[PDB]
DNA sequence: TTTTTTC
């Protein structure tokens, strides 16, 4: 692990987490505007099927949450699947693979509609449940990037929809792709995946929740509007990480 | 434009 970056993102905690989930990460910002468009059941039956599609994107994941945000404000949606279908082939941003996407969709459709508004609670209460029930109903790997950050998603659709935080369970993994091993390998020689949850175990702070630390910070996202304590938290992070 | 997954 990184004993250097478990304090920092210890210090950070979860709650400097959620300050940065609630107040810079722009996929909050798409589904917050979202949730004001469309009735609370479907805007998280949307999120989770947005997760599952939002992968080898044609365009960076900000500009695409935004392009679904705008998309399905305001529409009539019946099937998801059928809403997808229309979607994405005239989108800008998931032009890529959508033969595979609409059938993740279709096969996990029966699943999406077991989400009513007392589903949705218990399953924010248990968010290792649900990721094991999505994996299940795609017959995919939990592990894998998209079911891992369908839970992410959902978790920020939840908060949004029950005026609650949960936090993230620290079983949930960040799994390697093409992005946090081209950082990891200039931070360390250690296997990336082993690397974060090493430190998510020793910072205190789920991996999704480090996952909304890591982003905005290496993009370049200003954060002044952190309170100061955690704002030089934070700028030591990037120090030590860019 | 190059920004995970398959049955």
């Amino acid at each position: 692990g990184s004993h250097m970056i478990a304090r920092i993102i210890g210090e950070i905690g979860i709650e400097g987490a959620r300050f940065i989930e609630e107040n810079i990460d722009e996929q909050f910002k798409a589904l917050r505007y979202l949730s004001k468009g469309i009735d609370s059941e479907t805007f998280v039956k949307l999120v989770i099927a947005n997760s599952l599609v939002s992968y080898q994107l044609t365009g960076k994941g900000e500009q695409w949450w935004w392009e679904f945000a705008k998309y399905f404000y305001g529409r009539d949606v019946k099937s998801i699947y059928l809403a997808y279908k229309e979607f994405l082939p005239n989108s800008r941003f998931n032009r890529r693979l959508i033969p595979q996407k609409l059938s993740r969709i279709r096969r996990v459709e029966t699943f999406l509609s077991t989400l009513t508004e007392e589903r949705i609670e218990e399953y924010y209460g248990d968010m290792s449940s649900l990721w094991g029930s999505i994996a299940r109903a795609l017959g995919v790997d939990k592990e894998s990037k998209t079911v891992v950050f369908s839970v992410k998603m959902f978790g920020y659709a939840a908060r949004i929809v029950l005026s609650t935080f949960n936090p993230y369970p620290m079983e949930i993994p960040i799994p390697e792709d093409s992005r946090i091993v081209k950082l990891t390998k200039k931070l360390t020689n250690e296997k990336p995946r082993k690397f974060w949850m090493k430190i998510a175990r020793e910072s205190g702070v789920p991996p999704l929740h480090i996952d909304s630390i890591l982003w905005p910070l290496l993009g370049g996202a200003s954060i002044d509007s952190a309170p100061p304590e955690l704002r030089d938290k934070l700028a030591e992070l990037i120090k030590i990480i860019r």
